[PDB]
């Protein structure tokens, strides 16, 4: 560690830099013209005189209830210019295994007793007042003296986290509303969807690439009522991605046919579509809380469902011909003896449809990504906690109810003023875990952009690689026999030999997804508390009397016809 | 780096790591190293090479 | 052309016209910023 | 279990036997005739008043040392006519698995106790003499009053027991000798084979058939003086087979060839013979003991190694043709477009011999079979005492060696007259342990005759099922990851689907092997003691000269020709 003291020289080529002394001073140079200059406590923790693994810098706020004040802090680590983590030697059942790490792995329980610590130092003692932690979010982009505008963002998420956290905790002491369908009662809510797969991406707060091949915008339709002009104002979007899932059916095993929507399915269907999550992020609304999330999964769920409007992006990817995500890849699933993917691109829409219906299964797996820390995940991290429903806790008669349950089935009735409540029964399931773990970066692409490193799915490598690795990568998702660190060996495995190392990790997510059941209750109980909406772009005469049909008499009452007309007992 | 053997010297087969090879060997792999420099540390020295 | 082979066919076609060796040699700059240092191993070269 | 006594019926059709009964009566018959009617004590136990889970019997001997009595032992529970054992569920690591019992699965530590308190109980107290345990069998066939033989039988093993017991524990106070190899001295051993393999086979005490492919017989040759005479004398035998065993060659490793007898082999070589012991009984000899077995072992490793006589033992076999144990199936690993075993009854013994080397290792495994309870169970258990070479107990300067590691040496170096001691060093391995339960039963041929249930080993499975069956045969005999009862139940399984449940199980065996320097070693020393033998059944002009190859100048030495005849250093 001190070899440079030990063999020294004068002059040295690496200096480093003050990311905390630059980021802190364009903050304070940002607050120092408007009216909210006491408003903010800058704290710096650094390595020197704390035990913590980065330079950090905490953002900090106050509310005063009564003779009390509470402090709220969001965290931030500055990691530009370090090496990255190392492997770690793990156990299996069969022997050692080296499972990868990133940045976020390193911030324990010691380091949240650290920055609770410095807080506490920051505002005088513990006699005056409180500190709680409100977010946390790692920057890996470097920061000089000409990024003011990455420092104004930064402030702002900072500022909405504390601000919805004081809300939560205070609302009814300090009466803070909040928002719910109600106040969209007097105005006609649309939505749009767009299907964009060729080009630069979305792109996340810090500046990395987001995957977005759907997206979907929820906005509010004005009209003036003399002047009769037109506008609109758009509150929230949503970003995400199509997926498939391997799931054969078994006809062997002496049970029923396999019924969507009370429908039998032809034979050779096998794959199960699903619907990911990426983001979600406001555009005309100053503040994001939980309930602001409720109304934009409604207005996503609307939408994807209106006529099939979901496997139009597959279609729209078929245009393109041979590629990474042609979903022509599938013939040789159909068919064996095939071993090249098919080109769709000289067919029509409803042949492309007729194609698809063969292979998959009509209906729709709603999934979302929750990152381990980023600039929501303070709001995203609601979802794993109401996974579990009981805590084991003795009962006297019925048993206890865990509090993250309590508060996903909370926002869901308040949004709804209350009809959730009567919709659905307290205490069934809403969420389920898969238990993978995702990793988050990015690539460099041929086209001159950097790209998501979700890009690698089913698809890509059935248009890539070789069968044998599909079966490697669909049995790391799917087997139930294996630990977390093995699949994440296997997966991340696989993905270096396919961009032969040329790549870089930022962090890791997990998966979860809804209950169905609990989805169309949702839908239910928003209609009946007056919400509508009224999609805008969803595409698509046809001869014959569709109501003839339906006017024909089967069959008649039978009771109108006339009827017609030893040894065992032995002892 | 073009190196054939030659069997008809009525010599004894060419041995790598005591291991006898294929007749059709006839190329030597070569290793080149061009650079060698620091990252973190102040001084480059003979022992550090 | 070798792009459609799997790595263990790769692998046994070179098997077949490579010694399984490896000589280590090196480039030694007549100028440079480190010809300095690196001029130690031409002066070894002499043994007597 | 008293459903009788609630809903009794005054005739009953069960009413069950007493084979105590009757197996003590028999004993006691046949030695009221002799003079040793006051050497044996036998001991009833019966779960009507111990808690023991068969009826059994003992038989106990004594011995007097100074002013001590010295009692041992012989356990015999009888098990004919009870319900076979349920399988067990245990814990995987998947889930829950069913794994097959027989009937020593229920002789655990309690058993034991019983069993010595009953004895205890019969000779006094505890201080009339010490008890011991000196050996245990179950005898799944019925007694009934017509069985005087198998009672001889019984009572003959069991006293060779009890007297091999006494001399091992006391025979340097009491002066008792021990076989060794200065006894043959005077005249000339010899050994035989014979190759067999249609019609029954072998049977043991009790009366159910043993593999014996292979047949190898040890005598000792005598003439008279002055008359003579010619004649033998026959001291012990032994029985066994040939496996295989899968293990591939990696060339692409970069490694270098294989190398066997210093000699490389074709790139198409992946199979390993093996050669399986199942039984060992004396001739002639009243005696068995340890030192007794140590020959045998030496006479049939002399015997198998006499010309590659092993091999005989297939190319025999293939002059059937189609059929279970035909070494043409092979010719599908060999060549992968070949889909049916080969027919080789039409070649001559060269062709065989030429077919078989491009496909099999040039050496010999030596394994052995060690039953869990038998007649010579109580033998044979110092095979496995020995495979733990040091205790791990705190050393001063040397690390403690254990003692069946002390007595399996101490064997080998008695018999050979301190000669081994001198050639092999002392702490190296002796035996290995492959891990493996083998079960022991019986089924019904279509010959007539009942034939052993490891007659099922590789070569069967390639002539008779399809290749995934191999694969999983093989990889439950080899795969590293995998516990004793996931192999034990995968087997189990397969057996089962392959002779329709027609079969019937009596016990469990493990397999061992020895290490190969320490037979050479072995081999070695018995020839420096005086011990030669002449095999006399093994067979097998050419033309050529021989010597003229060895006689070749190769090269000379090169004495005997006449010798022919800036920037660095700038600063």
């Amino acid at each position: 560690r001190t070899i440079n003291r030990t063999l020294s020289r004068r002059i040295s080529r690496n200096t480093g830099s003050e990311q905390v002394l630059n980021l802190r001073r364009l903050m304070e140079k940002y607050l120092e013209d408007t009216r909210f200059k006491d408003d903010f406590i800058f704290v710096a923790v650094d390595p020197n005189q704390y035990s913590v693994p980065y330079p950090t810098l905490v953002v900090m706020s106050g509310a005063k209830v009564g003779d009390h004040n509470h402090f709220f802090g969001y965290v931030l680590p500055l990691v530009a210019g370090l090496a990255p983590l190392p492997r770690r030697e793990e156990q299996g059942p069969h022997g050692n295994i080296l499972v990868p790490r990133t940045w976020v792995d390193n911030l324990n329980g010691t380091f949240i007793n650290e920055v609770m610590a410095a807080m506490y130092a920051a505002i005088g003692g513990k006699s005056n007042g409180t500190a709680r932690i409100a977010g946390l979010a790692v920057v890996t982009n470097e920061i000089t003296a000409e990024s003011a505008h990455l420092a104004t963002t930064l402030l702002s998420a900072a500022d909405n986290a504390i601000q919805t956290a004081i809300e939560i905790r205070l609302g009814d002491k300090l009466g803070l509303p909040q928002f719910n369908l109600g106040m969209m009662a007097s105005d006609q809510p649309i939505s749009s969807v767009q299907y964009n797969t060729s080009g630069m991406q979305d792109s996340d707060i810090v500046g990395n690439p987001v995957r977005s091949d759907i997206t979907v915008t929820i906005s509010n339709r004005i009209r003036q009522a003399m002047s009769d002009y037109d506008s609109q104002q758009r509150l929230v979007a949503t970003t995400g991605y199509i997926d498939l899932t391997y799931s054969p059916q078994n006809p062997t095993f002496n049970q029923g046919p396999v019924l969507v929507n009370g429908y039998p399915v032809p034979p050779t269907v096998q794959y199960q579509p699903r619907y990911v999550m990426t983001s979600a992020y406001p555009l005309e609304l100053d503040a994001f809380t939980p309930n602001t999330f409720v109304l934009g999964l409604i207005g996503t769920i609307a939408t994807l469902n209106s006529g099939m409007a979901w496997a139009q992006s597959l279609i729209s990817n078929a245009a393109r011909g041979i590629g990474p995500h042609n979903p022509g890849a599938l013939a040789m699933v159909l068919d064996p003896e095939v071993t090249a993917p098919l080109d769709l691109s000289t067919q029509t829409n409803e042949q492309i449809y007729k194609f698809l219906q063969q292979v998959l299964y009509p209906s729709l797996l709603i999934s979302i990504d929750v990152p381990e820390e980023g600039e929501y995940s303070w709001l995203l991290r609601m979802i794993p906690a109401a996974e579990k429903i009981y805590t084991g806790k003795v009962e006297g008669e019925v048993r206890e109810i865990s509090e993250g349950y309590k508060a996903l089935y909370r926002a869901f009735d308040d949004v709804t003023l209350g009809c959730f409540s009567k919709k659905y029964q307290y205490g069934l399931p809403l969420v389920y875990a898969t238990g993978n773990r995702i990793p988050l970066g990015h690539y460099n692409h041929q086209d001159g952009h950097r790209h998501d490193i979700r890009d690698m799915d089913d698809l890509y490598m059935m248009n890539i690689t070789n069968p044998d690795t599909v079966e490697a990568w669909e049995d790391s998702f799917d087997r139930t026999d294996m630990t977390m660190s093995q699949r994440v060996v296997a997966r991340h495995e696989i993905i270096d030999r396919v961009l032969s190392g040329s790549w870089e990790q930022t962090g890791w997510a997990m998966r979860y997804d809804f209950d169905p059941l609990a989805l169309q209750a949702l839908i239910e109980a928003a209609a009946d508390a007056g919400f509508t909406i009224r999609p805008e772009n969803i595409q698509h005469a046809v001869r014959g009397n569709m109501a003839a049909r339906a006017r024909g008499l089967g069959n008649i009452s039978g009771n109108i016809y006339a009827r017609s007309d030893g040894a065992f007992n032995l002892f």
